[PDB]
């Protein structure tokens, strides 16, 4: 395995855009979809690579290109968080997107839509629940078919969105959560589920400096969610990362006993070489637990 803080690269020698990026397995193949931040802060599409080890990425190039002007994609624009769901009842693969202006006003999700997981993605829609602010965004696909983002709001909480079956809109407001004694809901959200528990991870409301992430469980997305707990050391500011993903590795996504956490290190002045740190987070009965270890390459703390 290859764990610590480090930056990826691809098999064609390019740095590996992997910011903010959604994970899916596909048959027997892992797709992360990730910002492409070569040239900084606004939208230059979605890069696709595939990996079986996390260790090698294969790139698939480009499969959200940026849109015309004029659109809520367009170079002007920003455009965060990218993730895909593969929808049971159509087959069709369906991809999330935090769209975005400069002023920060829009805070909108983007639909597009594709026949293959590597696109090409055909942008739609830009939506919103009641017209309420969404930025950082998540997915989960549950045990049942249902497919749910997970969309962080300034005015209410982090929502958990059930989609309707289709996957192109959303249909309930399952649940909206702030964090224990915090008037906002986390951000950066990602769920998981193991033995009938759901575990829900974010990250603090610190801007550009790294916190203390924290989770909360539950036994039906409704809720109740359990107070929010730290899952790394206190101060160790989750090994200055801001929390992104965590995903099973077993054949059973279920009931797995070996988790992968992957974190971004957001470097402000050269947003394309942003490392990532990767390591394996311990989940059981109810306590997410993550460690360094002195074998892991690069430091705790940038």
């Amino acid at each position: 395995d290859r764990f610590g803080a480090f930056l990826p690269h691809d098999t064609s020698g390019d740095v590996a855009q992997l910011h903010g990026i959604g994970l899916q397995k596909f048959g027997d193949t892992w797709y992360a979809y990730g910002e492409n931040k070569v040239n900084g802060n606004l939208f230059q599409g979605v890069c696709c690579y595939t990996t079986t080890d996390f260790i090698a990425w294969r790139s698939h190039g480009i499969v959200l290109d940026v849109q015309e002007d004029g659109s809520a994609l367009a170079a002007d624009r920003i455009g965060e968080r990218p993730k895909v769901l593969h929808c049971p009842a159509t087959g069709k693969y369906v991809m999330y997107i935090h769209a975005e202006t400069p002023d920060y006003g829009y805070a909108h999700i983007g639909v597009a839509v594709a026949d293959a997981p590597t696109g090409p993605f055909a942008f739609q829609t830009t939506i919103t629940w009641r017209g309420y602010l969404s930025r950082d965004i998540g997915v989960f696909q549950d045990e049942d078919g249902s497919g749910y983002i997970m969309s962080e709001d300034r005015d209410h909480g982090t929502h958990i969105y059930r989609l309707a079956d289709d996957y192109l809109t959303i249909v309930e407001d399952v649940a909206c959560e702030r964090a224990t004694d915090y008037p906002y809901g986390l951000e950066s959200p990602t769920i998981i589920k193991k033995d009938g528990l759901y575990y829900w991870f974010g990250s603090q409301l610190t801007s550009w400096d790294t916190n203390d992430n924290k989770y909360s469980t539950a036994t039906d997305l409704h809720g109740p969610w359990s107070e929010w707990k730290l899952f790394a050391p206190e101060g160790a500011k989750t090994y200055d990362s801001q929390v992104d993903i965590v995903v099973p590795l077993d054949d059973d996504p279920y009931n797995s006993e070996h988790f992968l956490f992957i974190g971004d290190r957001w470097q402000e002045h050269d947003l394309g070489n942003s490392p990532i740190v990767q390591m394996p987070i311990s989940i059981a009965d109810g306590v997410a637990s993550l460690t360094w270890s002195d074998t892991y390459e690069g430091t705790t703390h940038r």
